[PDB]
């Protein structure tokens, strides 16, 4: 099973927590604690590896100014201002699906839902809504395999894609520097530390980052949360009965069923981690997902637990490059279950079919059976 690969994070934490594999030179991390130190000791671990043009990709100091500028967007009054939009659009989502006792939680509501958020928080008008949708997917596309022939010709689309896209956010940023509205791309316009701005070239590219970086991982945030729910006799009902325990649900579905299972970073300096050295220039990938699984961070950590407060997951990172959308994703998955637990009485797992990406843990379909109250 591709959805159950625990098992596994489990035998490398108690018998290869640092791995080094020989055929791609590359390290792998395992523990709750080395895992985040590899993701939040700048100093000796990098994100530059030469997404190029985005804050991902950077270190301090010029990863720092645009952190410092881009985080304005994301503010919790910020967020408050758009909470009811996104109700808005969960409640149409759901609305399509009324009269139906089978739905695809995925292909219905999960993989939708954030796109429509993004664009409407963006300011991207909503009459351009299909061609919007057909560049996010394009970003997030990969090559169906890794020969030449085939990865040169996924990235000739994706670049085509990436470049319309690229063309159809300068014309919103240029629409709203005459008509400033409630949106990301109004109010980083507008955003100024000391009088540094973003620049056109920049506000595009940190656009595309959030299509890129918020899109797939919130979708399979959302699915995996409720098949977690779902999988655990009982907690459906009981957060229909609690709902202030949603957040806390939310958090620990990160946890347990990290979307983001890897993260890379390269060794800035010659350093050592639980006495296996490792030497400038070598990639690390640290492994989110088997972190939030450890024993030694987590109590019962093999369990779904929607009462475990505060949560010590890492599955936004930690450190400097901690998810600038983790406020949005939080919200956007709080919404999205409130409008379940609202419209249904009652949900059943039916079939799940997982996405067997590498860098991506979700399902591509999710089918139930639904019973609406
Ligand atoms: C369940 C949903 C999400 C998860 C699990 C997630 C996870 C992560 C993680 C682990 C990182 C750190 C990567 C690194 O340190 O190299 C990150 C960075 C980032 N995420 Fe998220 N993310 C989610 C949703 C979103 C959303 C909704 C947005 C925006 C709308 C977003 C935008 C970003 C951005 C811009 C960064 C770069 C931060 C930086 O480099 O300083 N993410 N995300």
């Amino acid at each position: 099973d591709p959805y159950d690969p625990f098992p596994w994070y489990e035998k490398m934490r108690k018998e290869s927590p640092v791995y080094y594999d020989e055929d791609s030179k590359v390290w792998s991390v395992f523990l709750y604690d080395d895992v985040k130190r590899v993701i939040s000791d700048k100093d000796f671990f990098s994100n530059q590896f030469p997404f190029a043009k985005t804050m991902v990709s950077m270190d301090p100091p010029k990863h720092t100014r645009i952190r410092s500028i881009v985080s304005k967007a994301f503010t919790p009054r910020i967020m408050k201002e758009w909470e009811p939009r996104i109700r808005v659009l969960t409640d149409e989502l759901l609305g399509k699906a009324r009269g139906r006792d089978e739905i695809d939680l995925v292909q219905d509501f999960s993989y939708p839902l954030p796109v429509m958020v993004i664009s409407e928080l963006l300011g991207v008008p909503s009459e351009h809504k299909e061609k919007f949708k057909e560049w996010s997917d394009l970003l997030v596309s990969l090559p169906k395999s890794a020969y030449e022939e085939d990865v040169m010709e996924w990235r000739t689309i994706r670049n085509k894609g990436e470049e319309d896209l690229s063309a159809f956010f300068e014309n919103v940023i240029e629409e709203k520097r005459r008509n400033l509205g409630d949106d990301i791309i109004s109010l980083l316009i507008q955003a100024e530390e000391d009088g540094d701005r973003l620049s056109p070239d920049e506000l595009v590219p940190f656009c595309n980052l959030l299509l890129l970086a918020g899109n797939e991982t919130t979708t399979n945030l959302i699915s995996n949360m409720v098949y977690s729910i779902l999988e655990k006799p009982g907690t459906f009902d009981e957060l229909a009965n609690q709902p202030d325990l949603i957040p806390q649900a939310v958090e620990e579905a990160v946890r347990f069923r990290a979307p983001a299972p890897m993260i890379v970073r390269f060794v800035q300096q010659d350093t050592a981690i639980r006495g296996v050295n490792l030497k400038k220039g070598e990639g690390v990938i640290a492994f989110l997902a088997s972190a939030n699984r450890d024993e030694a961070a987590f109590e019962r950590a093999h369990e779904f637990d929607i009462h475990r407060h505060p949560n010590r997951h890492i599955g936004f990172g930690h450190g400097i490059h901690f998810c600038l959308g983790a406020p949005l994703a939080r919200l956007e998955t709080k919404i999205a279950l409130e409008a379940l637990l609202k419209q249904y009485s009652a949900m059943e797992t039916i079939s799940t079919e997982p996405m067997a990406n590498s860098s991506m843990y979700g399902l591509k379909h999710f089918r139930l059976h639904v019973k609406e109250a």
